[PDB]
């Protein structure tokens, strides 16, 4: 069999062949009530399905040797796992092209036997060709691309940020369990820094890559199949990537809010509300490419340190070598761009915080009073529905004389608070003057009910803390 015939005799789905089948969901409860120390956490849970189709694949800085312009790879199940099967055979010369500024021009060069070694040489030689014409200026700005996402699933954040889950896991330390138990609220940003790209001139036919001596039965033996179709690395982004982790123990609906407020440094990042969230928040910044040394990290409570990390890696130097961040590939058959089809189901967890309170009753009046304190306690059934539990203060409908002071403590799941004080000038409770009559009292920390005055001129005030 021929090479150009062989490669065409391949019946594979150009779409489904490079596809990640991100895990199918674990059974969730739509709503969950959870008491966790002076706090009642209400978590709502929704199943979400995301379908991404990136044409850009990231490279694990460990196996960077297998990815370069003109490289030959396989569209096998190992490709989606960012560790591809290489294809080293005898090659016909292939042309590469740098996209560095102010180059019309000589930006293009010919490589005789495309191998990582001489291809790196050709990229280096092309860079020499730029930094000789621009002998004076060595520092250029990086072409920064910014991504930002809330973390729910290991599978989701990987599908969200087109970054290998393990990379993200190891380099940042995403506690995916705390995240899955709504014990931690995690946001990860990704400042993708591109120095330049090296493009490798596409062939007219599959044969234009392979030296004539090479046959389809050698490639067939080398792993080429309908299951592992051949690929060519058409483009490679060279540079670094700063990843930033924003961690909090809070369940306050305004985390994403305080986090965005903080990254953008918008005036609101100063208000009291966002302040308690920053008190339980750690910021981690890691850089991955070439320049910063392996296992570098910033772990801070002051976002200004992180801010420094980004402004520092926003400029690259033309004399220092660049390392491959991501890459485009093409199927040898249609010369069409190979894309990864990312299916992923995940649970989108939303949460709210509630902190306990207490009604403080204070009778001081020149009369007898009677109280009618009552509220509900919210619980959630297995189907997610709200279940009300009617509670009443034990001292309800019993005579109180000046001076009487008490506390009616309320559990953070308390709703429907009613405080009522009636005045004993009358036959029985049913027909007594209200001194205070309050409905749907908002659960504070302190609900201060004070009844004072005279049996004819009584006073009442409902104050909060």
């Amino acid at each position: 069999q021929s090479i150009d015939s062989g490669i065409s005799s391949l019946s594979y789905n150009r779409n489904e062949v490079l596809a990640s089948n991100g895990d199918k969901i674990e059974s969730f409860v739509p709503k969950e009530g959870k008491k966790a120390g002076n706090k009642f956490i209400v978590v709502e849970r929704q199943k979400r399905s995301l379908t991404t189709s990136p044409v850009d694949i990231s490279i694990i800085d460990s196996v960077n040797d297998r990815t370069y312009p003109g490289a030959l790879q396989l569209a096998d199940k190992a490709f989606v796992e960012n560790r591809p099967t290489i294809l080293m055979v005898k090659r016909k010369p292939i042309n590469i092209n740098i996209d560095l500024p102010g180059l019309k021009g000589e930006n293009s060069i010919k490589v005789d036997d495309p191998t990582y070694g001489k291809v790196s040489g050709a990229i280096d030689e092309l860079v020499s060709k730029w930094n000789e014409k621009y002998s004076s200026t060595h520092t250029l700005p990086a072409r920064t691309q910014y991504s930002e996402s809330m973390v729910y699933s290991k599978s989701q954040i990987s599908s969200a940020l087109w970054v290998n889950a393990k990379v993200l896991e190891n380099s940042l330390g995403v506690d995916f369990n705390a995240v899955a138990n709504n014990e931690k609220k995690v946001m990860i940003l990704a400042y993708k820094q591109i120095f330049y790209t090296v493009s490798a001139d596409l062939p007219k036919n599959p044969s234009d890559l392979f030296d004539d001596s090479v046959t389809f039965n050698d490639l067939k033996q080398k792993g080429v199949s309908n299951e592992a179709p051949p690929l060519m690395v058409s483009n490679v982004a060279y540079g670094r990537t700063i990843y930033v982790k924003l961690e909090t123990t809070s369940s306050s609906k305004d985390v994403q809010a305080a986090f965005k407020a903080l990254i953008k440094n918008t005036d609101i990042k100063n208000s009291q509300q966002y302040k308690d969230i920053y008190e339980n928040s750690s910021f981690t910044a890691v850089v991955l490419g070439g320049d910063a040394q392996e296992h570098n990290k910033v772990v801070t409570k002051d976002f200004d340190e992180i801010r420094k990390v980004i402004k520092d890696n926003a400029t690259f130097s033309t004399k220092n070598p660049a390392y491959p961040i991501s890459y485009t590939s093409v199927f040898l058959k249609d010369n069409s761009v190979a894309a990864v089809h990312n299916k992923t189901d995940y649970i989108e967890t939303t949460s709210t915080e509630y902190s306990k309170g207490k009604i403080n009753l204070d009778h001081s009046g020149a009369y007898v009073a009677q109280f009618e304190v009552a509220w509900d306690e919210v619980s959630y059934d297995k189907e997610g529905n709200e279940v009300l539990t009617h509670k009443t203060w034990d001292g309800n409908y019993q005579d109180k004389t000046a001076h009487y002071s008490t506390v009616i403590p309320l559990e953070a799941n308390a709703r429907n608070i009613r405080i009522k004080a009636r005045e004993a000038t009358g036959l029985a409770w049913e027909w007594w003057r209200d001194v205070i009559s309050e409905y749907d009292v908002p659960l504070t920390n302190n609900i201060n009910v004070s009844i004072w005055g005279t049996t004819l001129y009584p006073g009442s005030s409902i104050t909060y803390n």
